[PDB]
């Protein structure tokens, strides 16, 4: 007896079913169940919820109410005794660049957003949650242990507000609670675009026919563009320097202005859209600006599928990458194309690849600036750094030249994130990301870590001996069975980034297993895959194959020195090459004649 009724929460519209372009939300790619992969739906369960009250609390709601016998621990216990650390020497990823990570955070928001609940506008729920940490409703605050540092100097608990859902979102209850993805799930550039008709009207610039998206008016990074303002006010990126008063940036994706380098990066693909689409109006002078954008943007998502599938899994996935992924076969409608619940959580393992700093090179990547190496809290929804402290060249040098954190079981989460995490919405550096990862686990009501090894055919330990042989660690083995007494209620997050890496790779077993899965699908049952015959011509594929994120650098800064392959760790100048010598992407094969 199923249940598919339920829905409203979503924008729905007619279906073209012979338009060669992706809707904005991500409706009619599947033309059999044409709301499959859309933006604002539920993300899908591989599994069932697992829930204190078997609906909606999450466990660790009601104190007295265990998980298989037990109490599950604080998150921010989980934080304090297994994932932070003090000595950043040492944990460098000795052979992945800064973009490695970067890359990771940029197809993630592609695919997935789940926000946080409302019904908080001129609230005090708001406030209820901030001052008192009185847990209630969709207040699920993070409690602080005995002897914690931050008990003395922040509060009793760090805020933290439960996930949207769907039907509603207000006092509801009948089935199982399940969570919003606000974005599509196909990798389509999204981030850049945005997932509603809205928002993607808004960034394109409609004063004029060339299919271009709109460019910031206040600022220019010599002669480049850069990201326009966002409008509204209150904004956090002014209070982080109340004396520079730099607005976020507006994009397509509400994330854009976490953090600095994140912004870099949403900046170089706004600027790819522009010379993109500046240069398909040279070819085909008649086309209007519609043509311009949707082309372009097609052009575009077809870039990030490629250095995604092409330049990144090879080396997240590693050996096991032909496991899960197997070499294209065409279009399957019967994958069902939806980002899993888990896969959000699961993905989360580049929160451990995050290093202490960002630097700035000038131009023979050479610290630019006295005060060069900045902690990386310092950036944290930071826009003025950019606007008035250099442009993005020299982060984008720093993406090219420095390395990525390597994931160590002794060394997992920087303190930069541990500790001193900025929220948009409060006004200290004082959250602990870690901890957050935990209570979202619990939130989305995750199964624990036993089941989905199961899910991925992999053994169940159940004993302390059993766990040190998996993670191949005794200490840490140990930690974890002291906190949650059985491995069966070890939450997925940690569970699963504990494992040692599989060979090449830089996931275990587990999360190669969900991260796996999750990406067949997403190409598979993504209708406009690039290699979908018929999406692109013969002749605009063999185009597509010579995009490179190093060319992608080449025309859109004053770079004139990149790596070949920017994602491997690479030593300035012996690994650097001219831009003169980048294959560039070939547009001719776009040129459409007439009579
Ligand atoms: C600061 C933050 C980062 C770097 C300085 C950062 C980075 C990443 C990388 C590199 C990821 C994958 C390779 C990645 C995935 C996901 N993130 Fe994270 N991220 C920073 C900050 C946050 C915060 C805060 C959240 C929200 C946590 C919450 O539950 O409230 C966050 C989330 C996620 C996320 C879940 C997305 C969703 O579907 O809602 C990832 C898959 N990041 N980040
Ligand atoms: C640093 O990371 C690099 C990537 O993980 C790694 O180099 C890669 O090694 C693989 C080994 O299989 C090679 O991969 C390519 O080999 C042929 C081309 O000769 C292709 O047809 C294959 O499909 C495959 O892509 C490459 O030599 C290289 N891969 C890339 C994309 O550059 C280094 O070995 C690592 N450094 C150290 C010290 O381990
Ligand atoms: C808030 O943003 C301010 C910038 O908008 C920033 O101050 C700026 O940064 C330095 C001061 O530390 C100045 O630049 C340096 O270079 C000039 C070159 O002309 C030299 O004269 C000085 O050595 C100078 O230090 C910027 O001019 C300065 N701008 C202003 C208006 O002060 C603040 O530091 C930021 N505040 C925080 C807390 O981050
Ligand atoms: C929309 O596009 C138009 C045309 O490309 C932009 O107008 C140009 O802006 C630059 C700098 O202001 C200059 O070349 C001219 O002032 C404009 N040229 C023309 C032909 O109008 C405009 O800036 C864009 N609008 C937005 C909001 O980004
Ligand atoms: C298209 O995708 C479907 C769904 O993933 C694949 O179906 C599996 O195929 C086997 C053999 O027919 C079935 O017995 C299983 O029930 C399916 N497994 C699952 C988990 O659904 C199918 O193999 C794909 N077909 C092509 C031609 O690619
Ligand atoms: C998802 C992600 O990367 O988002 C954030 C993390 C901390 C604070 C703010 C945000 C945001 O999207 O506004
Ligand atoms: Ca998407």
């Amino acid at each position: 007896s199923w249940e598919v009724g339920c829905g409203a929460p979503v924008p729905l519209v007619k279906c073209d079913e012979n338009s060669p372009y992706r809707t904005i939300t991500g409706d009619c790619n599947n033309r059999r169940s044409p709301a499959l992969g859309a933006a604002n739906r539920a993300l899908a369960r591989w599994l069932p919820a697992e829930y204190e009250d078997g609906l909606a609390l999450p466990f660790g709601w009601t104190q007295r109410k265990t998980r298989n016998g037990f109490r599950v621990p604080l998150a921010r216990e989980v934080s304090n005794k297994i994932v932070g650390y003090l000595d950043e020497e040492g944990v460098l990823d000795q052979n992945r660049s800064l973009l490695f990570m970067q890359w990771g955070q940029i197809v993630d928001h592609d695919l997935d957003f789940a926000p946080e609940t409302e019904l908080g506008s001129n609230e005090h729920s708001k406030t209820q949650c901030e001052e008192y940490c009185i847990q209630g409703d969709n207040c699920f605050p993070i409690m602080f242990p005995k002897n914690d540092p931050k008990l003395k100097t922040q509060g009793k608990c760090m805020p933290f507000f439960r996930a949207g859902f769907v039907c509603p979102t207000p006092p509801y209850q009948s089935l199982a609670r399940e969570q919003i993805n606000a974005v599509t799930s196909f990798l389509d550039a999204s981030l850049v675009y945005g997932s509603e008709p809205s928002l993607a009207s808004r960034l394109r610039n409609l004063s004029s026919p060339l299919g271009l998206m709109a460019v910031n008016q206040e600022a220019w990074d010599h002669g480049l563009a850069y990201l326009p303002f966002n409008n509204k006010k209150p904004s956090p990126c002014e209070f982080i320097n109340t004396t520079a008063r730099v607005p976020c940036f507006l994009a397509g994706d509400f994330r854009a202005s976490e953090q600095i380098l994140l912004a870099t990066a949403h900046t170089l693909l706004l600027r790819e859209h522009n010379r993109l689409a500046r240069e398909l109006k040279k070819l085909n002078p008649h086309w209007n600006g519609e043509k311009l954008y949707q082309e372009a943007r097609k052009i575009l998502g077809a870039f990030i599928q490629i250095i995604t599938f092409r330049d990144y899994l090879p080396i997240v996935l590693g050996s096991e990458m032909q496991k899960w992924i197997p070499p294209y076969q065409g279009y399957n409608n019967s994958v069902d194309p939806r980002i899993s619940n888990v896969f959000t959580f699961a993905f989360r393992f580049g929160h451990m690849e995050v290093p202490s700093t960002v630097s700035r090179l000038d131009e023979n990547y050479q610290p630019w600036g006295p005060e060069a190496e900045l902690p990386l809290h310092t950036l944290f929804f930071n826009t003025w750094r950019i606007i008035k402290d250099g442009g993005i060249d020299p982060l984008v040098r720093g993406l090219l030249a420095k390395k990525s954190k390597l994931m160590n079981q002794d060394k997992m989460v920087t303190s930069e994130l541990r500790n001193k995490l900025f929220q948009p919405t409060h006004k200290i550096h004082g959250f602990d990301l870690a901890a957050i990862n935990l209570q979202r686990c619990r939130d989305h009501g995750m199964p624990g870590y036993n089941s989905w090894r199961g899910f991925c055919g992999l053994s169940q330990p159940k004993t302390l001996k059993g766990l040190q042989t998996v993670l191949k660690n005794k200490i840490l083995a140990k930690k974890l069975m002291d906190l949650y007494k059985t491995p069966d209620n070890i939450d997925i997050w940690i569970g699963g980034n504990a494992e040692p890496m599989v060979e090449r790779g830089r996931v275990g077993p587990l999360l190669a297993c969900l991260l796996g899965r999750q990406f067949q699908q997403i190409r598979d049952g993504d209708r406009f895959w690039w290699e979908n015959p018929g999406v692109f011509t013969e002749k605009q594929r063999d185009s597509l194959q010579k995009v490179s994120f190093s060319r992608l650098i080449c025309d859109n800064t004053h770079i004139t020195k990149v790596p070949l392959h920017a994602f491997q760790a690479n030593n300035y100048p012996h690994d650097f090459v001219d831009c003169s010598t980048v294959d560039k992407l070939d547009l001719s094969p776009w040129a459409s004649r007439e009579n």
